[PDB]
């Protein structure tokens, strides 16, 4: 009993009264310890107050309590538990820190263990323990993804180390010497005159001796810096900063490949991998939950509540019948509610209330607020009257039994209280009158799929327990890391720079806000840089602290994806399935009612023969492609060029051929909605000729309308139209969530308008607190130097995104929900003081919850609901294939593999010396030696550092030559072992051969530059990825899935093309300028640059800033040619940049899930039972027993064949000459000769003996079944007939 020996009971009588009362006092002690840790405020440079001293005093009490508890629990038994060892080490480290603090007086750094005490609160309650274990157990399948991410990070770090090796160290120094790097405020790297980078064409010169872009933290100077930069880029946070810095230090044409490929491979592909693996795991758990019958409990309770709703009023209807005026009164009112007019009346009143609420804005007219107040009072009175009419008619038990009627009742009861409270001047309105807009969802009742939304809410209310437990786990994780961050960076974020940091760890609320901002992944690298500079800096011991921001980013973004996706998936796997269970009851029941009550020289010779043929079908597809290419190659920045002349003239013939084709189209038919489209587009193209001098506004909507050229090829490309149709179907399916999310967004926007109506204004200098004061000039000091003053004008400006009215609030909340620039908006809204005034530092921190709750509800919950709904909808679309035969989706594939299998060829040659080298090469020790040598070579490669010694470089070159020569030696022997005619018949052998000859030419060039071939040396490391079976199979299956669905990605390609063109035609002129989001690096001036900008926006880097930088009121380039001051730049940027972000993202969700879809077979596999992986090794073990594919085996070979098969496929460690061989020989094998039994026959016999066995005499049943529902067999199983 985990005790064995028992010491005398005289002092071990402790397990008697330690069950009920000793299990809770310790939990309260832990809670008090957490509160005390939260109260502690870290001061910079040993400062303190009274509260810190009191807390340090009570820490002694907590330590003695925990030590007494540990001693009592240890005298009970001599710690082996996982969660008790943690308590023991916590208490021992606490004692050590306490004695060190008492004796020596880093001591303080040692007490960072205190943050582990809240974690012990998990162990107290098993309800959180089980959910924590469920969260943890999902980490095992993602270890392969983690290893892949590590390998790609290492490879890209080495490649970037080779490419960008200390190049980011030259900048422009305006002063005659190196004093204060006089290059604006944030200097950028530059290149010398002989270089291809950026040269400052000013009075300044490019001179080396520069620390680096981000204080020397972001650069590929050595392996650690390069790896950190690659990770920070792969997290898709500030990768464009690194890209632009490299584009300034080196040329702009080469290094985009590195970052674009890194983003595509290490971010999008990895996210797809994670989503697929997690979806498979959740589907497996959902299928496992059927045995427990969780869905049965929800189903019975669903059909029971509707019984009570229709029965309580039924007996209430009996009360209304006279066997008093009261019953007559109740009868009239009861039928008044169920009149189909009262419902529309209350809907109209709700819409009127929404109209009244949504009409509030900054400095609204007085009559508007008077009508707002009187209409609000009238509508509140009418809604109270509606409440009274409904409650009296149905009754209290018949009213509160409805879930919705519990919502509007609370809404009215709280709204009247808030109304009176605001009326009596207690506080500004909170906004609780806005949630009356939820009742506007009652319109869905008339439409179909109202019950589908009700099923989701019912499932959520059923699973509220698990939802609360998961949210508690997330909150505890956030609290623990906030305490750790407060301990590590408490008061260390105070540098000399004029702008004090807002995202610090000074207080507990500030630490919570910073940790939440890091978890959302927005500007987390800035916090990491501040934390690095908080310590010594870019040195060896001052950089390790960066790992704190890595685990928090890795262990946090993971937890969310197992908290808000699972909740989204399971509660959507119930409701949909729930809606699948009732939707037959509403069909059979009526069927019960129905079953009772009812009882011209235009022919295919010279004008149409070569029209409908595929040749003409795909000949015009090439011409549509060429027309699109010509459209994409225009020059927007200049209106009159010879380049625009040829393409502006090449379309004249292009439209001439297309117009000719339309003549061939009017004769064939007298017309669906496709052959008009092109015609209509063609009908627009002729206007291009009829312009003359009227190019004022007609062409401004004529040239932009040319982007419809690519999208008319969907009709002529079968498969693309199918994908578009599937996309439209998915849109119509997801509308049910889209409308609800939009309504919730509108509600939050109204609340935000009520909160920050005009409060976000600020003046240029913080001294002036009103617009009247904010006038004239003021004096600002450059870089916080009292001796460097500059006059600057005083400006009274609003926020970039404000809450002045409902539309501005919706824009701001959208930019917040995209996680772009939300910390700045949060910290600007924190300072909002009064309706028309300026900001006060940290006036209301508590308003931050508004920006947090929203992010929890819209950003994290609604989006995950969206993704899970897409996943479940696609799964049910792929699952409804009504093929319910005997073989249940597994034996079908097993029999297919058994039929489509063949032994592998031997290729074991004679000429024993060649056979001797073949035996040497194939040995596993040789493969281990190669893996060791590859690791050594990549270690040598990952050792070069900036500022290295010349002898170091010579030694590295010598080692490179030695390793390369050894690899050529290995390649030659291999070649002689496998012969040139068979050595190259392997995907990996050709890969190795190209690298070796690619690593030789540059070796020759070393003694004679170009660095393209050097990178080949790194690529050999990818061979190490082909060693683990699971990761290799996962990668290969995902790659095949991507190969099988090209048109889904073609949709994203087409969307990128169209938008780009649109951006080139509209925003393609705006002048390039620094200190602006439109510069040499980010612009619409060329098609590749527009594509790069759109990729940047799809990644979501600073798109909310490019939108503002594309606003009207900009000058544009002198290349394009009175009134041209700044009349150049449109207001389309609101619809252009928002819609794109909502479209592209959706398309990506379409590409991910689909790729996941057709790959469920691997994702939900249950490797324990038989599967294609198990049957794969049969060929590998019979390859050496069959000279070729053939199909002829040895009768005696079965002796070792039966032994070599694994227990999952064959038999365990039992004796071979036993019932296994008896059953193998006793069954009905084909009636061939002694050893002329063919491979697939034996394979089918083995797979039949493994599972799915039947009585003798049913072989012909399998024979007819393998041709009825199983795919074609081509009469190839003649030798397998018996
Ligand atoms: C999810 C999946 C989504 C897929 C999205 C794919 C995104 C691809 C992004 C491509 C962006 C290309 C930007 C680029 O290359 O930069 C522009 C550059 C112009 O360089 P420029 O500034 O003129 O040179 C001055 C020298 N100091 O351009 C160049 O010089 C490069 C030439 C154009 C790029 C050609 C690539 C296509 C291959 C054609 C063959
Ligand atoms: C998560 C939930 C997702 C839904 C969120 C919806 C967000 C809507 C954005 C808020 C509308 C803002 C309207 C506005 O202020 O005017 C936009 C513009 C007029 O320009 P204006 O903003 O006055 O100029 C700058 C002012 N200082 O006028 C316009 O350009 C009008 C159109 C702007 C709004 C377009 C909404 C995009 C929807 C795309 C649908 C995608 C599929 C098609
Ligand atoms: C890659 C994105 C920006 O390009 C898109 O356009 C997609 C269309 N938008 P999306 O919102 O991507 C953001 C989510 O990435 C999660 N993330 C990432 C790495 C990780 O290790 N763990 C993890 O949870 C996350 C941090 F939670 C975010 O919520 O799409 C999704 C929406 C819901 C669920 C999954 C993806
Ligand atoms: C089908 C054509 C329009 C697509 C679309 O319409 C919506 C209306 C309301 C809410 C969402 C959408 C929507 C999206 O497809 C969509 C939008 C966003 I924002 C979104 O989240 C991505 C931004 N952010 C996550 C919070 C990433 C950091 C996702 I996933 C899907
Ligand atoms: C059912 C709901 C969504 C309907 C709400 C629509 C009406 C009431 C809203 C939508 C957009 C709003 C406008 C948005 C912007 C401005 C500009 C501002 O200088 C005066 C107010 C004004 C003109 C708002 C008045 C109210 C408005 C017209
Ligand atoms: C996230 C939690 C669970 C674990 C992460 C470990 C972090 C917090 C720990 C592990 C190793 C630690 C570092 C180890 C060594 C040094 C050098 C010293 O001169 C200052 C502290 C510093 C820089 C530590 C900072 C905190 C640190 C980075
Ligand atoms: C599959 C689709 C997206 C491929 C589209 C390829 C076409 C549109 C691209 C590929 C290469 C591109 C060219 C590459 C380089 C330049 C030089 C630059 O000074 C003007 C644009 C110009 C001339 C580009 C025009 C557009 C272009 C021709
Ligand atoms: C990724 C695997 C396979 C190879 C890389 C692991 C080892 C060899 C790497 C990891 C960290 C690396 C070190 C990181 C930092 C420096 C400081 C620099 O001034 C000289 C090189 C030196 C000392 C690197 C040498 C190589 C190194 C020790
Ligand atoms: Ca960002």
């Amino acid at each position: 009993l985990c005790l064995t020996l028992k010491n005398p009971i005289r002092r071990a009588c402790i397990s008697i009264v330690e069950w009920k009362p000793f299990e809770i006092i310790i939990l309260l002690t832990i809670f008090a310890n957490c509160v005390a840790l939260a109260i502690y405020i870290p001061f910079p440079e040993d400062d303190s107050n009274a509260t810190n001293s009191n807390l340090e005093r009570v820490e002694y009490l907590f330590l003695i309590i925990f030590t007494v508890e540990a001693f009592l629990k240890v005298i009970a038994y001599g710690l082996r538990n996982g969660w008790n060892l943690l308590d023991f080490i916590i208490v021992v480290v606490g004692l050590f820190s306490a004695i060190l603090e008492q004796a020596t007086k880093d001591v303080k750094a040692l007490r960072a263990f205190r943050v582990l005490r809240p974690l012990r609160l998990v162990s107290g309650v098993p309800s959180l323990q089980v959910v924590l274990n469920s969260i943890i157990k999902a980490m095992v399948p993602l270890l392969h993804i983690a290893l892949l991410v590590l390998f790609v990070i290492i490879i890209y770090a080495i490649i970037g180390l080779e490419l960008f090796m200390g190049k980011m160290h030259k900048t422009c120094y305006n002063q005659e010497g190196i004093a204060d790097v006089p290059a604006e405020d944030d200097p950028s790297p530059c290149a010398l005159e002989t270089g291809h980078g950026r040269q400052c064409q000013n009075g300044t010169v490019c001179k080396p001796g520069w620390d680096g872009p981000k204080h020397g933290i972001t650069n590929f100077d050595n392996f650690a810096f390069a790896m950190l930069t690659v990770f920070q880029c792969i997290t898709m946070e500030g990768w464009t900063d690194v890209l632009y810095w490299v584009n300034d230090a080196v040329g702009r044409d080469w290094p985009w490949i590195y970052f674009v490929t890194l983003i595509i491979i290490g971010s999008f592909f990895v996210l797809n991998l994670v989503l697929g693996v997690l979806s498979g795991e959740f589907s497996k758990e959902r299928e496992k939950a059927k045995a427990r019958g969780d869905f049965q409990k929800l189903r019975e309770k669903q059909q029971l509540e509707e019984d009570l709703k229709g029965y309580l009023d039924w007996i209430t209807q009996a009360e209304d019948i006279d066997p008093r005026w009261n019953r007559f009164c109740r009868r009239k009112c009861r039928a008044a509610v169920k009149s189909n007019v009262f419902y529309w009346l209350v809907i109209f009143l709700v819409f009127l209330n929404t109209l009244t609420i949504a009409s509030e804005h900054y400095n609204q007219p007085n009559w508007l607020t008077e009508v707002q107040d009187t209409a609000n009072k009238a509508l509140l009175a009418l809604f109270t009257a509606e409440m009274l009419l409904k409650m009296y008619s149905l009754g209290l038990q018949a009213y509160f039994v409805s879930l919705f009627n519990r919502f509007d009742c609370f809404v009215v009861c709280g709204g009247i209280l808030e109304t009176i409270l605001v009326e009596t001047k207690i506080m500004s309105p909170l906004g609780i009158s806005v949630l009356r807009c939820v009742r506007l969802l009652r319109i869905f009742k008339i439409t179909r799929y109202w019950n589908s939304l009700s099923n989701l809410v019912a499932s959520l209310l059923n699973s509220v327990r698990s939802i609360a437990s998961l949210l508690l786990l997330l909150f505890l994780f956030i609290i623990i890391f906030s305490l750790l961050g407060m301990q590590l960076f408490g008061g260390k974020f105070n540098f000399d720079e004029m702008q004090t940091r807002r995202s610090t760890f000074d207080n507990f609320p500030q630490s919570l806000l910073t940790v939440f901002q890091i978890l959302t992944g927005e500007d987390w690298n800035s916090v990491m840089y501040d934390g690095i500079m908080a310590y010594g800096g870019p040195s060896f011991p001052g950089m390790l602290v960066c790992i704190y921001f890595i685990i928090l980013f890795i262990c946090g973004n993971y937890i969310l994806l197992n908290v808000f996706l699972a909740i989204a998936v399971d509660n959507l796997a119930d409701a949909e399935s729930l809606t699948s269970a009732q939707k037959e009851e509403e069909e059979e029941k009526e069927r019960k009612k129905l079953a009772r009550t009812a009882s011209n020289n235009r022919f295919r010779l010279q004008c149409h023969r070569i029209v409908n043929d595929t040749i003409f079908t795909n000949l015009i597809l090439f011409f549509i492609l060429l027309s699109s290419i010509s459209l994409a190659a225009e020059d927007p920045v200049q209106h009159t060029s010879f380049r625009n002349h040829i393409l502006g003239n090449a379309d004249y013939v292009f439209t001439s051929i297309f117009t000719l084709e339309i003549i061939l189209k009017m004769t064939a038919y007298g017309r669906n909605y496709f052959n008009i489209l092109d015609l209509l587009v063609v009908s627009v193209s002729l206007i291009s000729f009829g312009i003359q001098s009227s190019a004022i506004n007609v062409v401004k909507i004529l040239r932009v309308l040319r982007v419809l050229r690519p999208l008319r090829a969907i009709n002529r490309a079968k498969g693309l139209k199918h994908v578009v149709q599937c996309v439209f179907v998915a849109i119509r399916t997801i509308g049910n969530i889209v409308i609800v999310t939009t309504l919730l967004q509108f509600m939050f926007a109204c609340i935000g308008v009520q909160l920050f109506k005009g409060k976000l204004y600020t003046c240029s200098d913080s001294s002036k607190q009103t617009e009247a004061e904010c006038k004239g000039n003021y004096i600002t000091y450059k870089d916080g130097e009292v001796d460097h003053p500059i006059i600057q004008p005083r400006s009274w400006e609003n926020s970039k995104f404000d809450f002045d009215n409902v539309l501005a609030a919706m824009m701001a909340l959208f930019t917040v929900s995209t996680f772009e620039g939300w910390p700045e908006l949060l910290y600007r809204s924190i300072d909002s003081h009064t309706e028309d005034k300026g900001p006060i530092y940290n006036y209301r921190v508590e308003i931050s919850i508004f920006f947090i709750i929203y992010i929890i509800i819209i950003a994290f919950f609604m989006m995950n609901i969206f993704v899970g709904f897409v996943i479940v909808t696609f799964q049910e679309q792929g699952e409804q294939e009504y093929k319910n035969c005997e073989l249940d989706k597994n034996q079908r594939q097993c029999v297919e593999y058994a039929l489509k299998a063949r032994p592998l060829r031997r290729y074991i040659p004679k000429n024993q010396h060649q056979y001797k080298v073949w035996y040497v090469v194939n040995s596993t020790y040789f493969e281990y030696l190669m893996f060791v040598l590859i690791l050594l070579n990549t270690i040598c490669l990952a050792m070069q550092h900036y500022g290295q010694s010349c002898l170091f470089k010579i030694a590295m070159n010598i080692l490179n030559m030695l390793f390369t020569g050894l690899f050529t030696v290995e390649m030659i022997l291999k070649l002689i072992a496998f012969k040139p005619k068979g050595y190259f018949s392997d995907p990996w052998n050709v890969f190795d051969f190209l690298i070796v000859i690619g690593s030789i030419i540059d070796v020759i060039l070393s003694e004679t530059s170009i660095t393209f071939f050097r990178l080949f040396r790194v690529m050999r490391l990818v061979k190490l990825l082909s060693r683990g079976e699971g990761i290799r199979t996962l990668l290969w299956t995902f790659i095949k899935s991507f190969q099988a669905l090209p048109y889904v990605a073609l949709l994203i390609v087409m969307l990128f093309f169209i938008y780009a063109v649109i951006g080139m035609q509209v925003f393609g002129k705006i002048a390039l300028n620094d200190t602006t989001e439109i510069n040499r690096n980010n612009n619409f001036q060329t098609f590749p640059q527009a594509v790069l900008l759109l990729f940047r926006c799809a990644t979501g880097e600073a798109w909310q800033d490019i939108m503002l930088a594309c606003m009207p009121g900009k000058k544009c380039a002198p290349e394009s040619e009175t009134e041209g001051e700044t009349p150049c730049g449109s207001s389309f940027a609101v619809f252009y940049f928002i819609s794109f972000y909502m479209l592209c993202a959706f398309l990506i969700i379409n590409l991910f899930v689909a790729v996941i879809m057709d790959n469920f077979d691997y994702l939900t596999r249950d490797w324990s039972i038989l599967g294609p992986h198990h049957l794969d090794e049969f060929k590998r073990i019979w390859a050496e027993y069959d000279p070729e594919a053939k199909g002829r085996i040895k009768h005696l070979d079965v002796v070792t064949l039966l032994r070599r098969i694994q227990p999952p496929l064959g038999f365990g460690k039992l004796c071979p000459h036993r019932v296994a061989c008896k059953r193998l020989v006793s069954m009905n094998m084909p009636l061939n000769s002694d050893g002329t039994v063919m491979f697939n026959a034996t394979l089918f016999a083995l797979v039949r003996t493994a599972l799915r066995i039947k009585t003798e005499g049913n072989l012909e049943q399998a024979n007819e079944e393998l041709r009825a529902i199983i795919k074609k067999i081509w009469k190839r199983t003649s030798m397998k007939l018996l």
